[PDB]
């Protein structure tokens, strides 16, 4: 900080930091400085990551309560059902694309990791209703503490609807009590947006450090087959975007190219900060002035959608579990490869919108299939290299998430005729 | 459509839900559809139990803060501190009588619930002084998360009392701050009461699912023990009146025979209306036109007592916490038969008639004793049975709350020499 | 009469509790009644320790949010940020002097009341940089539940700064929301200060119980090591003055000797009145007449320093945490000492002034450094010894507390060149 580093445009600041970090991690990691980068530089990246998780539970709780207390329950249902159907459709298309692009590259094929047989040949306990019940928290404070985003989303929506029923009562004591509770939650959401805007000023250092460490450690693993997995995530991702989202927007009447030229802001600010609920201010300030959606829509769909958006995750798992499988030499068929729907579309509904969520979810899916031994087996290294390239995969698995969020908000807006057509004329 | 299911008197269609659950469980266990009803119907019961547990913590916290700030010693005079201790003492004695008539009835020994050879190391409990010191929470947020409800009760009462002592200080800043905190907790309590209304709207299907599963799983006895729990509550109430509200009146000089003969009006009106505060005028007037207490007293003891004097709901959940215990094969000890006494009494400040209680104070006492309502556990089924048999308990349980209120008003009027004896001679 | 036991000065009451506890414990130990105090007396000690460990989290959260909203770059001009930087740096150097003097005197190295070698075995402590990173929480509510003090301190400070930045907004809705959130946290902090008043009123019974149990089970040296603690704290305050304040004043042009000779009135008033806000008028009179500072500064610097500039308290913490760590036989490591420095500086932002805010902050630092204050553990007994001696250190802590304010006022007034040189030159 010298009073000028806080005035350079935030987005250009982040991209400048990211490119400088990539160059530093390349030239250093090649000159044998992995230890120095890990020791002096990586802690800044870890501090940035930790900051990007401090402000996810409060922002989710407060912003959902406000976004539900602003909308009347009728429009709230008419919007939420649409946004959930949209996430389901686009996430199913995402899983399909994962199963396709994890094969079209034959990912992790000639990584002969000294193992012919394994334990992932078959495993499918996809307990669906057991997840549809886990949405309901047994103790909402205990679900705040344990960092579960979906039960807190449920409780927040319920509390918001209760408040909007209260502020229509007649006992003027109750009206005031409800207004005061709503103002508490509104103040908390706004303070969290300030905190996020503040963290995105340090982000040009955190991104620099993170990508520097990543490009210093894994700067040589992008030569082997582990490059045909970053290729298989990014090709699958570009396909996700340019097929799913543009097909949808053309179907509903939104011109896709203009949609991209207008989403560029949030697309880029989420491609680098790798967090959906840390770029939530940016995507809201995009849906407000650059897309034209009404506030009573994106005040709820965007914070709800920043969590439950399993396109990047499912596209990330549907191509990374295939890599782990082909790495340990034990194959698996398409139908049996639906360990993604086991976790990504069911277990990983909430944990989508924190950095490195894909890696921890892959750790969650590789342990449920039976592959548990962490220190020695090929399951160790096959997942360790993924954890190493987790940042390069995570920079995109959330750009797609925020693009899908904006596309779903635009869709729910356009169907409800709450989308300002004065912005979409160019 | 659906409004015929909403506007139908709840707490009645709950009993219809229970009896339809019984007949459905019978004709699905006979035909041999136990697996099908366990895999398709029980999820509704699981959802309903999770819904009844998501309320217990926020409702206890908020409602207790509001209640304690309503009755704190910082705003109680002589009559206030003379009626509050009376209400607390008589609620404690109501719970004692509940446990007494639960042990003197073998309430839930005819139920086949609880697995065979569950455990045998349930003994070796903490001492009396230790479970007494465990009332004080070492960390209030840690007690909100861990689900402990008695320490949260203690901390909430402390906070309410502190808030009242604040709202009398001179600095306008701290007065406004305390008043705003109180309005926050009040808004949270009101939102929780609406959510409880919604959950009890859903309760028909939930108790239907739970009862259908528990009947069709084995054909367990449900008519035996329920015809015992009522008949235990009702003689519990008759005992409560004719023992407590007669020895208390005898030790203060008031003839209880004429007291009952003149309070029959409010007694009948509350036994039929089933409303703690809906019958408030009637009892009020029978305290004025016949009992003789002036407005200076019964304008403060009766309104407060219709909210914090719930001796009926201190005996109901005094016998039902024995039913749930004796049915699941976990007989209560003196260490828990005290935690019931403290929880079911301190939570009486945290009531609101039907929505404030709604058999949520029992789901709170159960969690206070350690008996968890984990969806699928025998506690859930022995709780579903009771919450289903709730109309036949409530239509009688309401009658003793208002008699407790009248006894309290008369006792405080007599102990202040205000009660005009001219209405009690001849 | 109870009202007589309350209006006694609470800290002399606590010291009397400690003395009576020592004598009664020695008598019991010589008479072989150790079981009597272990079963009947000690439960009061357990109750006090739990009742005190309760307040740490609500106090730390609410008080830090309010204090941080009191000092922030949003409402701090130039003199504001200068004096705040000075206050924090001086509190930090003061905690450092506390640790140095504590280690030098070897405080509490012969009470040996620990459970032996081990009792907290944890092989690999978090490295220094990991200890720094753990300040930001991955989930602030999780840091609330798990009782981690420092992450909640960081989150609370950040929330307060965001809240005041909001209060500076122009949209009426968000300004009102931020005001209401701050008023909620203000009300919570004030309620916590009332509860602390109550707990410290109860304290003498608790200190009597704890010291009696200690001195009865086995007579440990308490007249000696507490004497060394008092000597070390007074040497610490004297060296704090003679090094920190003299060096700062001389490296800014002030002549320290005449500074001391001028502020004799404020120092002596703070000594004899044992109050830091009750000596505010005399402090302003000294800073205006005898120093030369203009009303532009000493009207904003003194009311701030007598609230957030606690050097005496931040040295008492630095010495007594070392005493507790050397008493239970766990010489604390350097990462732990840095944690002590951080959470003794940042907690000063939210000091209370209620008699006992030194003991509560000591409990806060004990919880933050790793030495849990759970009842029964030897930490409770050593903390009881310190809290008992607290009344003797309080006569000197407020002298350094209000000398730091004057040093800071004079420093900043000379930097701003607003110091009326006619009072210094000769």
């Amino acid at each position: 900080l010298l009073r000028r580093y806080l005035d350079y445009p935030v987005l250009w600041k982040i991209l400048w930091g990211l490119v400088l970090g990539a160059v530093f991690g390349l030239i250093a990691g090649h000159f044998g400085y992995a230890g120095a980068v890990k020791t002096y530089i990586k802690p800044f990246g870890d501090l940035f990551v930790r900051l990007l998780k401090m402000l996810v539970m409060p922002i989710v709780l407060a912003s959902l309560v406000v976004g539900a207390a602003s909308i009347s329950p009728a429009r709230l249902g008419r919007v939420g059902v649409k946004i959930v159907v949209y996430y389901l459709a686009t996430s199913a298309m995402a899983v399909f694309f994962g199963l396709i692009v994890g094969r079209l590259f034959n990912v992790g094929a000639n990584v002969n990791l000294g193992s012919g047989t394994g334990k992932a040949i078959e495993a499918q306990p996809p307990s669906l209703v057991q997840t549809l019940l886990n949405i309901v928290p047994t103790n909402p404070f205990a679900s705040l503490a344990k960092g579960e985003v979906l039960p807190v989303i449920f409780f927040a929506i319920i509390l918001g609807i209760a408040i909007t029923y209260l502020m229509n009562r007649n006992e003027e004591r109750v009206r005031k009590s409800a207004e005061t509770l709503l103002r508490v939650f509104d103040g908390l959401a706004e303070a969290m947006y300030l905190i996020v805007g503040g963290v995105m000023q340090y982000a040009p250092i955190g991104v620099f450090a993170l990508i520097a460490y990543v490009m210093a450690e894994q700067g040589v693993r992008v030569v082997g087959p582990l490059a045909k997995v970053v290729g298989a995530v990014y090709t699958g991702l570009f396909l996700q975007i340019v097929i799913t989202y543009f097909i949808l927007l053309k179907v509903f009447g939104i011109d896709p190219i203009k949609f991209i030229r207008k989403a560029k802001d949030a697309m880029i600010t989420a491609f680098v900060t790798r967090s959906s609920s840390g770029t939530l201010p940016v995507t809201m300030r995009v849906a407000e002035e650059e897309m034209g959606v009404d506030k009573g829509i994106f005040s709820f769909t965007l914070p709800l959608g920043a969590t439950i958006n399993m396109d990047g995750t499912a596209l990330y798992q549907g191509v990374t579990v295939l890599f782990v499988a082909n790495a340990i030499g034990h194959p698996l068929t398409l139908g049996q490869q639906l360990v993604v729907v086991l976790t990504a579309v069911l277990a990983s509904i909430g944990t989508a919108g924190v950095p490195g969520a894909g890696a921890i979810m892959l750790a969650m899916v590789l342990q449920s299939v039976g592959l548990d031994l962490t220190p020695g087996s090929p399951v160790a290294l096959a997942y360790a290299m993924i954890l190493g390239i987790d940042a390069i995969l995570d920079m995109g698995r959330t750009m797609v998430n925020v693009t899908g969020d904006l596309a779903g908000t635009v869709i729910v807006a356009k169907t409800e005729k709450e989308l300002d057509e004065s912005k979409w004329i160019s």
